[PDB]
């Protein structure tokens, strides 16, 4: 598949917005995936104890988790598909070490244009959802291409 800038550039004038804090966009989001889909809590060795929401928003772990993930799936955005490299590491890790399915890739796929749309309803119309939409699915796509090759899933 292959997103043509005009979709690079609304996924990445939102993704402007959400560098302007990253860690309480991180944090909206793990919240998010956890509510919708506690199962994925339970992956985390690290938060499986947190029982509610509250104790979700006070764990500095949590927080710093999600600057990470965002941190990490920003500098993938940013080359507007030509992220092999970057997605190598990512993608052993994920089938390899923590094991996690394409499935909980699709859930955190949907949390994240989740908050998007809470937070930036005008920079994030049906055009730039749609392009965010397609650049996150190009993104698991990939993912799940590399996943086959190391041996998972696939
Ligand atoms: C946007 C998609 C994702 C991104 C960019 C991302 C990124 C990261 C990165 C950069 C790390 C640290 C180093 C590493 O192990 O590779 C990490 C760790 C981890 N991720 Fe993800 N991740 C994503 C999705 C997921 C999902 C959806 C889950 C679980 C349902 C998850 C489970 C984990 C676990 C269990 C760790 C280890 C945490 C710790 O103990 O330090 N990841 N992820």
């Amino acid at each position: 598949m292959v997103l043509s800038e005009g979709e690079w550039q609304l996924v990445l004038h939102v993704w402007a917005k959400v560098e302007a804090d990253v860690a309480g966009h991180g944090q909206d989001i793990l919240i998010r995936l956890f509510k919708s889909h506690p199962e994925t809590l339970e992956k985390f060795d690290r938060f499986k104890h947190l029982k509610t929401e509250a104790e979700m928003k006070a764990s500095e772990d949590l927080k710093k988790g999600g600057v990470t993930v965002l941190t990490a799936l920003g500098a993938i955005l940013k080359k507007k598909g030509h992220h092999e490299a970057e997605l190598k590491p990512l993608a052993q890790s994920h089938a390899t070490k923590h094991k996690i399915p394409i499935k909980y890739l699709e859930f955190i796929s949907e949390a994240i244009i989740h908050v998007l749309h809470s937070r930036h309803p005008g920079n994030f119309g049906a055009d730039a959802q749609g392009a965010m939409n397609k650049a996150l699915e190009l993104f698991r796509k990939d993912i799940a291409a590399k996943y086959k090759e190391l041996g998972y899933q696939g």
